[PDB]
């Protein structure tokens, strides 16, 4: 399991071929490019580790630098490594509240730190 596998689960997955793969792997490439150009969260995406930069990579590629960036309580919880607080937090959301299975699998891999939700 990697960031990639782990959009394909949350994302459609199947459309398009290696043509539609190219675009999927730009959007993968613009999310982490848009994280480490923001002040706000690429202090936060340093001190993760891989599973957990994944999660966050993961919500960008979902809502956009700017949307990720105004969880700004909850992104000083994962800062800290209180996971249970950010998880708190983030399942108060518009985002969980549109996409809960999703969210639920990003949020419980932002408090294990393992690929657990994604070995359904
Ligand atoms: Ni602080
Ligand atoms: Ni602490
Ligand atoms: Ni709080």
């Amino acid at each position: 399991m990697n960031i990639f596998e782990m959009l394909r689960i949350d994302e459609g997955g199947g459309s398009g071929g290696d043509e539609a793969e190219k675009l999927f792997n730009q959007d993968v490439d613009a999310a982490v490019r848009g994280i480490l150009r923001n002040a706000k969260l690429k202090p936060v995406y340093d001190s993760l580790d891989a599973v957990r930069r994944a999660a966050l990579i993961n919500m960008v590629f979902q809502m956009g630098e700017t949307g990720v960036a105004g969880f700004t309580h909850s992104l000083h919880a994962l800062q800290h490594k209180h996971w249970d607080h950010a998880a708190v937090h983030l399942a108060k959301s518009r985002w969980y509240n549109q996409t809960p299975n999703r969210a639920k699998r990003v949020i419980t891999t932002f408090r294990t730190g393992t690929w657990d939700a994604y070995k359904n």
